């Protein structure tokens, strides 16, 4: 299989493009709009087919923790991304690799339908006249932040409600929205930037919760990047072997150092959980301030109230914003292809449709880890690409039922049961599961002998994409090299004024101590016991 | 001393004017503008004789921390407070205390001539006409964050620069900048508040600064506002007794948990003072963002261009923004009342100046404290109206003129050599001081023995305005009272969202344990030495 189809492009499309001519394929990228980056392309209108985004908003994740494991961000750029900034990196990647001359601009996709199977008839339309064509294998990168889910049902009386009422991806600008009295439901971080970014300008704002969430700031250790402390080999193991109410002592205690979520008010119902938490840096400042108050559920909605599950009130409210998240859909696919019943995506893997018999199509992006996606479809695509070729097989429809059960049982165990939640997944675990199957996952323990510097620095340190490029196939030397140097990078555009001292012989603060001191405790009761 | 002249009806002038009726005198209160506030009654221009403060400023101070002695701020009150929000509290209080009609408004004051001493010649103009009065006492209430300092004679080039430049001061909004590269001057809580508001919405801010400050959120243990942890006799003790190096490690390591400043770049020079940090929840995040780059000073100025101190370039800047502070003057005074030479304020505690014979005049509000200064201007206010009555006295200006030496000379040594810093004083040190002057300060040890809930609440608990009503003249029995429910105030405008479990005998937590592990402890090796 060598004539290959990716739809859109997404992250996810310019990733698998890469990794196509990698494993040396021939790829044709059907896009819709006119450029790339879908979801991180900011256009001030809301057209249909790609998902909106704010003016405002910055990634959730740190460059050294979310660029590609062969591709680091030039040093220059800072550690949390306006999207027009990430925007830059996909583009510069576009051009390093040059993926840019596959990709067939405003060609929206219309069906994808199997030939007499291994390949796949796919019908595309252009500016008018609508072709078609035949490809071996299929990779669906369309998003899934494109449909708004509006739960309308669940706020008795909206109809009633005059003012002005409008879903999280409508949303661009605050300025409008002066002085009035708003009101956004949910706690996505869609719910909280939103909330915020008006709150300073408005009235009031309030937030609706049932279940209250755990917010986190970016900052993390020593201002170091949150993901870079949290997501670590050896945190992971923690999480995972730790007694499930001792991680959540674990986790409220981390939790609380910012704030008391019970004062504040976003105590969560079940900390139980380990659900994604929320990302702003400005929440619990902007309750502070008060431009910002937590709230119950909307229990009922009136003309210009809204009644509240614990019976309070909030009076002449001239705006619901409901940040309640999004849904995703294939409309250029067989019904039975992407089946999705009762909260439980029947994926292998969240790719593979198991019910086929050539492994042919799978699906990338269609997923939401708790750490930076970019890296994730790209092993997503890495284990794909070799999939199609022929070097990497799955197992049996038997097993991949199983497994697509299994999974799904352990998620909801592990991240409740809500809808927003259908595609969440520890982000190492699985990681490492991708990296596996291609065998581009180092096995420590091994290398411990070999090489001890990165053993240590591979497990107790950050787990950058970098990693999955140390052993496998398609490698990158700037792999051991990249992890040795991030700290440079990281601090390259922070670190922008200089004292300049000395580290040889200063009298500022000791040191040195916690060394010499731990040295001769090491010699201690250890006379030979032979 | 009756018929008593209050200059400008700021913050200061409406406490003194209180203070007045309380120690039964009648006040006049000339004020220049329309109304009262002064600088946090917010105008879109800039008008000459008060204060400006731009759009989006929130107070840097608890409400329990910096409302009056014996007027708590609302409970429905958040803790940190928009301009709006605080002048409202001023408002409400200028109605309960009926203290509106002693308000001259648009009648400001020309000139305060001694007589043929013990009164004073004020001479004061009103629309169009100006009359004259004398009076038996003057406080001077005309605020200090009038006259814009810009020390552009250290800036070699700016005659040069194209651009667009201007002092803190003038700005207001930050519509109008948008997508331009600038920098701004200083690390002023200005400097700081500015860049950010500008800095979102830019391409480009930097932010200069020789020295560096601490940066510091309002943010505290558990969401506490920090000035309720920092400012607590307990701590204070702490900060004098300990060795000066000693506290420096203990500042360091308090400042540093939210970031390390050496990366993020604002390391200090000198970590042995105690300046004013800076009070900004945003400019850390923003900094990791990107959006500001902190910078060495500007070493010089070109057309559009900009060399700094360590030989770095900044290029097309199309916006300096001097937020390099205030400087005061008093021009309708005798140029030799307010004597200030070589960065030294020659008042007796920054109130009296000590070349007078009848302290029949006095200096409200020319102070810059660590802590809330709406309490300290409440003691410098009854400690005055008492010496005006002669129930308090001053000593001999042989004593006041040594004291102004070595309150100078502690001072620089405290907080450094800057011209930003001429005001600077510890809170309640100073709060004390003024409170032993009419005998409100609390003696704890005296107390511990009557009252110990008190005593502990008092030196180890926040440091209210509330406390300086416990003993002393004019009392207020919600002052117990106050102190013993300001977490109830603290929470009711926070705690918005109850989950409603138990707290009698609840499973998902533990706690009791720290206090039967301990009190079993206590009964060790005891037994009777008698
Ligand atoms: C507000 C927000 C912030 C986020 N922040 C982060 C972050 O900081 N870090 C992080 O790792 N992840 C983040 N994510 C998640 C993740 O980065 C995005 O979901 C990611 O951009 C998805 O890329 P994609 O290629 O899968 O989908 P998208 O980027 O949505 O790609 C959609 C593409 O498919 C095209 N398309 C659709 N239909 C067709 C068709 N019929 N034919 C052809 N083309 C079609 C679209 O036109 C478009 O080019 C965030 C998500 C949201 C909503
Ligand atoms: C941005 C900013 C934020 C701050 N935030 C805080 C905070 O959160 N907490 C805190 O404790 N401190 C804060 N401060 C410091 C402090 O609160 C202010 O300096 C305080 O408002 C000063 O009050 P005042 O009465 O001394 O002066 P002002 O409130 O400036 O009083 C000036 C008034 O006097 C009048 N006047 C002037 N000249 C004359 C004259 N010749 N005759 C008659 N009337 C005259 C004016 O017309 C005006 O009405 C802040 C300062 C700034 C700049
Ligand atoms: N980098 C960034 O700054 C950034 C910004 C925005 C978004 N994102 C991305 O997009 C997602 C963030 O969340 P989202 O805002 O897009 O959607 P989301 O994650 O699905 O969350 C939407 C919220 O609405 C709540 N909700 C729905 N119905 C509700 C009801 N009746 N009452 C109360 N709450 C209700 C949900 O709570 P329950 O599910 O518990 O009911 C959920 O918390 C993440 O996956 C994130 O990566 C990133
Ligand atoms: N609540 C709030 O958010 C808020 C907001 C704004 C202001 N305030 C208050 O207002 C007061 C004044 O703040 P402000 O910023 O207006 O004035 P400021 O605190 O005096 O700050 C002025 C800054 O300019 C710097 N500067 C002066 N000369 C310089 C030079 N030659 N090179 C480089 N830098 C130089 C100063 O540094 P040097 O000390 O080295 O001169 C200082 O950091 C503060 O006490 C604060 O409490 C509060
Ligand atoms: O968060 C600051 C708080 O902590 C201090 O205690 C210090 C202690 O005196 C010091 O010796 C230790 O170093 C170890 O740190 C703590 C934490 O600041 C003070 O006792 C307390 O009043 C203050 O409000």
């Amino acid at each position: 299989a060598k004539k290959v189809a990716v739809i859109g492009a997404g992250v996810s499309g310019l990733i698998s493009l890469k990794c196509c001519v990698d494993e040396g394929l021939e790829p044709t990228c059907f896009e819709r709009t006119e450029d790339i980056g879908g979801l991180w392309r900011f256009k001030e209108n809301v057209e249909d087919g790609r998902a909106s985004i704010y003016q405002s908003v910055i990634t959730n994740t740190s460059k050294e923790m979310s660029c590609f494991s062969d591709f680091p961000m030039p040093e220059h750029f800072p550690n949390f991304l306006h999207n027009s900034k990430l925007l830059e990196y996909f583009r510069i990647f576009a051009k390093k690799f040059d993926l840019l001359k596959y990709i067939q601009f405003q060609t929206t996709v219309l069906s994808v339908k199997k030939c007499p199977d291994g390949q796949w008839e796919i019908v595309t339309e252009s500016n008018g006249k609508e072709q078609s064509a035949v490809f071996d294998a299929v990779m669906v990168c369309s998003g899934h932040h494109i449909l708004p889910h509006i739960p309308l049902q669940s706020f008795p009386g909206i109809e009633r409600f005059k003012g002005q009422y409008f879903h999280s991806r409508q949303y661009k600008h605050p300025e409008g929205f002066e002085g009035k009295r708003i009101l956004v439901i949910g706690i996505g971080n869609s719910a909280s930037d939103i909330a915020v970014e008006l709150s300073k300008k408005a009235a009031q704002v309030f937030i609706s919760t049932r279940h209250g969430s755990w917010v986190m700031s970016r900052i993390s250790d020593d201002g170091y990047p949150w993901d870079m402390v949290f997501h670590t080999r050896f945190s992971s193991m923690l999480r995972n072997v730790l007694p499930r109410t001792v991680v959540k002592w674990m986790m409220e205690q981390q939790m609380n150092r910012w704030f008391n979520h019970e004062n504040y008010g976003l105590e969560p119902q079940n900390k139980y959980l380990m659900k994604e938490p929320v990302l702003n840096d400005d929440l619990p400042s902007r309750l502070l301030y008060g431009a910002i108050k937590v709230k119950s559920r909307v229990k009922e909605l009136t003309e210009t109230s809204a009644i509240f599950e614990d019976g309070t009130v909030e009076e002449d409210i001239d705006v619901i914003v409901f940040a309640t998240g999004y849904t995703f859909s294939f409309p250029f696919l067989e019904d039975s292809l992407v089946k999705v019943e009762n909260n439980m995506v029947s994926l292998y893997k969240y790719m593979f449709p198991p019910h086929l018999e050539k492994p042919t199509l799978a699906c990338i992006g269609l997923i939401q880890p708790l750490g930076s996606i970019f890296p994730t479809v790209e092993l997503q695509a890495r284990w794909v690409t070799r999939v199609f070729k022929g070097l990497c097989t799955l197992p049996s429809e038997s097993t991949m039922m199983a497994d697509i059960i299994k999974r799904n049982e352990k998620r909801i165990d592990l991240f409740g049961e809500s809808q927003s939640q259908i595609l969440q997944t520890n982000y190492i675990d699985y990681l490492d599961e991708l990296a596996l199957e291609i065998g581009a996952k180092p096995d420590l323990l091994s290398l411990l002998l070999k090489d001890p510097k990165l053993a240590m620095k591979l497990y107790f340190g950050p787990c950058n994409s970098y990693q999955y490029r140390l052993v496998g196939p398609g490698q990158w030397e700037g792999a051991r090299n990249a992890i040795f140097t991030q700290k440079q990078r990281i601090l390259k555009p922070l670190k922008t004024r200089a004292l300049k001292a000395s580290s040889n012989f200063p009298v500022s603060f000791l040191l040195k101590i916690l060394g010499l001191l731990a040295v001769v405790v090491a010699f201690f009761f250890q006379l030979q016991w032979f």
